């Protein structure tokens, strides 16, 4: 259900999806990463209709995390029709819930 971005691959997969897209911008090494993993499967098999989700190994691909600005992570991004819907910093369930339906709503 989830989408290995590489920089290669963001603009087809991301920026030129017709449906919002949750992009987790994770690493091996990040713990609170794999507190907030479980929450973006979940959305995954929750909104498998209606949004796409996929994640990005900040240590495997540089480019599109600086050119988005990622400074740290967990840092969530929601997209549609190409545009940053919400920065979601940190493993914040709620917020992430909730810039999810405000993209699909």
């Amino acid at each position: 259900d989830v989408v290995v971005l590489q920089d290669s691959t963001f603009e087809q997969e991301v920026l030129k999806s017709d449906t919002p897209v949750l992009v987790d911008f994770w690493a091996v090494w990040c713990g609170p990463c794999k507190a907030i993993a479980p929450v973006v499967d979940d959305l995954a098999a929750r909104y498998k209709g209606k949004l796409k989700v996929a994640k990005m190994d900040v240590d495997q691909h540089q480019g599109v995390p600086q050119q988005y600005g990622i400074r740290s992570i967990p840092t969530l991004l929601v997209f549609k029709g190409g545009r940053v819907v919400d920065t979601v910093i940190g493993a914040d369930k709620t917020r992430l819930e909730d810039s999810v339906k405000k993209a699909i709503g």
